[PDB]
C-alpha cells in the first residue's frame, strides 16, 4: 500500500574481495596481483576495466592479497562465481575516527602504500 | 571460485505485518480483525486462507494491529503492494530469556492472550 | 592489531519507535499523544525536550501511533525500557524517489498531515 | 516496557579470524601457523588452549592464513586487540548445500585437508 513500510535490511556499499594466487607454480608480482584485482572487479561488475578503476579504493598484496571497492550488496554476490575469489565481505574501517579503510591506497591506479 | 565464502548477511524468517484499519468505513470488531489478518497473510503468500493459517503464529488487535506469521524474506516483499499494510519487519523477541515473540499466541485460529 | 579490521555489522540512523495507548481509560487527544512521543524521545535519547523537538522527523496518531526521530542503534536500544513503548525498529522511506519516510512530517514541533 | 520488541538484527555463531606473519623473521610451517591459530584463539576467547583446541573447527594456511572457531559476536570483538589478526568476520559455507564451511577440517588439532 502507499503507506507500507518495507524493512530490507543493512545498506552495505563497500566491499572487500580477497584472491587465492596459492595455486601458481610461479607467483604474481605485486603489480601482477593488482593488475589482477582491476580485471576481476572489472569482471564482477560488468563494467570496464576503466569504470572499475573509479569503484576501487584500497587493496594489499602484503597484510593480504585483495581488493576493497564500492558496490552494492546485489553487485558483490556477482563475484561469487569468479575463479580464484576468497572472501566477498563488507570491508570495516581500521581507523573508524577518520573513517579510513584498510590496506594501500588505490586511486585509479596509483597505490600510496600505508604504514 | 571453488573457495569462495560469501557474506549475505542476515535471513529472517519470522515476520511481523501491521495492518490500517484508521481508513475503514465500519470499525471491525476483534474476531473481524483476527479474519482480515488471516484473508492478508493468504493474498500476499499466495496460498488458501486455511494454509495461511498455518504460517502465522502469534497476532494482536489491542497493543497493536497486525500479526507476525513464518516466511522467507522474498515472502516478505510481496506484502508490499497490498492494500492496508503498514509495516513490514522482522518480528523479533519480547522476551528474549524464554525466545517468546509479542502479541497474542495464535495456533491455527486459537488465540491465547499472553501478560 | 595494527591491521585488524573488526565485522560489527551495519547501523542505522533512524528509527521509528511506536506507543500503546490502548491502556489508556481516557483516550488522548493527537496533541496529546504527540505531546508524548516528545517527552518519550526526550527521555529515550538523555536529551531535553527542546533538542528532542530537533531530531524528530515524522510520527503519526492515525496510521499508526509512533515517532521517527535520528539516532544510532545503541541509542534507540535505550526505548527499551521506557513505558508504553512496543516497538523499536529502524525507519524505511515509503517513498524512495522523494526519500520520505512515513507518517505526518515534524519539523521542530509542527507536523504537517501526509 | 512490557510491550517493548527491540529490533534484533541476527547473530553468528562461527567466526573467521586471519592473521599477519611477516613480523616474525623465520618464516613459520604450516604447524607453527596452526600452532599460534591456537594460541591466538585461547588469548582472544580468555580460555585454555585445551579449551581454545575444542572451539575451533577450521583453518588454512594455504588458501588464507587463519582459523575458524565457535564465539559469540561479543567474544570475536575481543581478537581485535590482539597482535597479528587481521580480519575477523563471520564464516559462511564454501559447499551450502553440505554445510561445509572452507578450510581445512580441525578436530581437536587433527587436521583433514581439504584441497
Ligand atoms: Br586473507
Ligand atoms: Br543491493
Ligand atoms: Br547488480
Ligand atoms: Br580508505
Ligand atoms: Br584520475
Ligand atoms: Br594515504
Ligand atoms: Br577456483
Ligand atoms: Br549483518
Ligand atoms: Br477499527
Ligand atoms: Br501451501
Ligand atoms: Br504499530
Ligand atoms: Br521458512
Ligand atoms: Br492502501
Ligand atoms: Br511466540
Ligand atoms: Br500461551
Ligand atoms: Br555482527
Ligand atoms: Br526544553
Ligand atoms: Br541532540
Ligand atoms: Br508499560
Ligand atoms: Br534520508
Ligand atoms: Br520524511
Ligand atoms: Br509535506
Ligand atoms: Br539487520
Ligand atoms: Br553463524
Ligand atoms: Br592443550
Ligand atoms: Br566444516
Amino acid at each position: 500500500g502507499a503507506m507500507t513500510v518495507l524493512f530490507e535490511g543493512c545498506d552495505y556499499n563497500h566491499w572487500l574481495i580477497t584472491m587465492d594466487f596459492s595455486k601458481e607454480e610461479t607467483p604474481k608480482s605485486p603489480e601482477e596481483m593488482v593488475a589482477a584485482y582491476e580485471e576481476t572487479c572489472a569482471q564482477g561488475l560488468g563494467i570496464s576495466v576503466e569504470e572499475a578503476k573509479q569503484r576501487m579504493y584500497a587493496c594489499s598484496t602484503t597484510t593480504y592479497q585483495g581488493f576493497q571497492a564500492i558496490m552494492t550488496e546485489q553487485e558483490s554476490e556477482k563475484f561469487k562465481d569468479l575463479p580464484g575469489v576468497v572472501f566477498i565481505l563488507p570491508d570495516s574501517y581500521i581507523d573508524p575516527q577518520n573513517k579510513e579503510y584498510g590496506g594501500d591506497k588505490y586511486e585509479n591506479g596509483v597505490i600510496t602504500h600505508r604504514p
